[PDB]
């Protein structure tokens, strides 16, 4: 019973939460698709001034 | 007469109730298979959170 004690402690001290981590997941490739469309946003700046010459 | 004083003494300080142990018996042997039904219900925790990934 001591073994399975320290063994479900040692579970508790470092085991992630896999739940929680499909959501952190999911919105965190939401995030990079979004972060690569501004990204492509932010690139287009230099191109709008050609318009004046 | 002593001799079997004496016999039936040992028989009342170490012999077991038969009738009362088959009653045991198929209780224990109804908790064991319940007790590996349990356990395998616990072994399938983990296939829980496969759904979300």
């Amino acid at each position: 019973k001591l073994q399975d004690s320290l063994d479900a402690g040692v579970g508790n001290l470092v085991d992630a939460d896999l739940a929680k981590e499909s959501a952190k997941l999911q919105s965190l490739q939401t995030k990079q698709q979004l972060g690569v469309q501004a990204l492509s946003i932010a690139n287009q700046s230099s191109s709008s001034i050609l318009s004046l010459f």
